[PDB]
């Protein structure tokens, strides 16, 4: 299945229209991962445009964060331009002042453009935070956070490195072979999400193909997959050695390891960061109609609760848009409530979060203005 991407554009702080900042384009909900993105100054691609390693969500769709530093002027258009097969012309979204899990996850994506070429990325998260990555060239574990070692010995991991290195190297080789037997259509990608967690059961490992639950761990085919999975599971159910290997790795090794990542994290896990919030007038929807927007940002951990107010009286029109990430492993949420200019004054916006601890940030309105 193919899924047209969802460009979302937002800054990290507000513009005072003068002071240096980051811009975020965040692209998600898209398959296949062969994408091109760019950021724009008035028509112009920039350069020191950083982005995170690729990844994918519980529905196999992919997602990314593209960002750069820069300062704003009262002139100066900004926008996020994205091209991707399912699109019929680069859908460029414009920026605006006025807007517009205690489990160790190892995720892999191996893409297969043709017999000649292939490529794979792989990652190693813990809950929301990516703990590890893979060096494809040098064939080795990029550790990422410092405590990403856990209490696994220097030598302990040195081995796993290899046990993956073979794995990764085998995987491409084998599939490329199997390809025709099982009528895998080039180009195609195969995703995998394996790991530890809980506390009943413990293990897991799912393996989509063209963005679709295809195969899972004995080995079971997915109904939707059809005969292909059905077949592909046979070949695999028969290799007991393989079953057993993983059974040991994900069974009791990786959870021992999880235990490890968990206890070694703490100081950065039990970590709290105060938000920051401000105020818009997103586009007036129709006649004498306002649309004040909230802008909580820069907070961690994720769970945040946010309401447009008016004293203690919760305003139930508050719409709560998605939680994007900023680059500094923090969050950003934009809550929005729209009502007639007369209903407008007196409105607050209240931001509950663990980092404040009892003292919810309250943010009132004098348009297009904002305290405290
Ligand atoms: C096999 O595909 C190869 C990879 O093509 C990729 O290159 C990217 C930069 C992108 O633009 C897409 O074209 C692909 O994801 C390529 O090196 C070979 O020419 C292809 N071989 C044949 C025989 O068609």
């Amino acid at each position: 299945i193919q899924r047209t991407p969802k460009i979302q554009v937002y800054s990290r702080h507000p513009a005072e229209n003068g002071k240096s900042n980051f811009l975020n384009c965040y692209v998600s909900g898209f398959h296949p991962s062969d994408i091109e993105v760019d950021l724009l100054k008035n028509g112009e691609r920039i350069e020191k445009v950083e982005h995170s390693d690729l990844s994918f969500s519980k529905d196999w769709s992919f997602y990314l964060l593209y960002y750069t530093e820069f300062t704003p002027t009262e002139k100066d258009e900004y926008a996020c331009r994205v091209n991707h097969v399912t699109l019929s012309q680069p859908k460029i979204v414009k920026w605006d002042r006025d807007m517009d899990q205690l489990s160790f996850r190892m995720l892999q994506t191996s893409s297969f453009a043709n017999h000649s070429w292939a490529h794979s990325e792989g990652s190693g998260w813990l809950g929301d935070l990516q703990t590890h990555g893979w060096d494809t060239v040098l064939g080795t574990i990029r550790f990422l956070k410092p405590w990403s070692h856990g209490n696994f010995s220097k030598q302990e991991l040195k081995n796993l490195q290899s046990l993956f290195q073979l794995y990764f190297h085998s995987f491409i080789r084998i599939v490329q072979a199997s390809a025709g037997q099982f009528q895998l259509e080039y180009p195609f990608e195969i995703q995998i999400l394996a790991g530890c967690r809980m506390n009943a059961p413990q293990i897991f490992l799912n393996m989509a193909y063209q963005g679709s639950d295809f195969l899972s761990f004995s080995w079971e085919p997915s109904p939707g997959a059809g005969i292909r999975a059905q077949n592909i599971c046979k070949v695999l159910n028969r290799y007991l050695d393989i079953k057993e290997i993983l059974q040991s790795l994900l069974g009791h090794t990786c959870p021992r390891f999880l235990a490890g990542l968990m206890e070694a994290g703490e100081s950065e896990l039990k970590r709290k960061v105060k938000p920051e919030a401000w105020l818009s007038c997103g586009p007036s929807p129709g006649p004498g109609r306002l649309q004040l927007v909230c802008h909580v940002s820069g907070f961690y951990p994720k769970p945040v609760w946010v309401m447009w107010m008016r004293g203690e009286q919760e305003q139930r029109g508050t719409q709560r848009g998605d939680v994007l990430p900023n680059a500094d492993e923090t969050w950003y949420l934009r809550a929005t409530l729209d009502v007639a200019a007369g209903e407008a004054a007196g409105l607050s916006c209240r931001v509950k979060h663990s980092s404040l601890g009892g003292h919810d940030l309250i943010i009132h309105w004098g348009g297009e203005n904002l305290y405290f």
